[PDB]
């Protein structure tokens, strides 16, 4: 079963946890990754009511299972905060333009 379903992608708790650990780690060293410099800030234009506190940072989660280290970031992201908390999992899939919809 899927703990998180991002359109076509099936992500498990373990998947989310791995990406998230990679992002908070970069964020902690003050280092980026890719041409879009992940992780960066998630502004929250979508206006999601996260059960966690701002500010937010995003980091790509790959359907491939591997951790992002460059190349296409895909459509799915993991959102965590300064305390290393999971805000959620979002995707551009089924979302107009660069908008975001949440993974089910
Ligand atoms: N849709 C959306 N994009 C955001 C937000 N905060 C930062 N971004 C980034 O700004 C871009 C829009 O110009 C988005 O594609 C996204 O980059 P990512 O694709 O790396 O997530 C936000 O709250 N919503
Ligand atoms: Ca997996």
């Amino acid at each position: 079963a899927c703990d998180y379903t991002c359109g076509s992608n099936c992500y498990s708790s373990s998947d989310v946890s791995t990406a998230q650990a990679a992002g908070y780690k970069l964020h902690e060293d003050g280092e980026t990754v890719g041409s879009n410099s992940y992780p960066h800030k998630y502004n929250n234009w979508e206006g999601f009511d996260f059960s966690v506190s701002s500010p937010y940072y995003e980091y790509p989660i790959l359907s491939s299972g591997d951790v992002y280290s460059g190349g296409s970031p895909g459509a799915d992201r993991v959102v965590f905060n300064e305390n290393n908390q999971l805000a959620g999992v979002i995707t551009h899939t089924g979302a107009s333009g660069n908008n975001f919809v949440e993974c089910t």
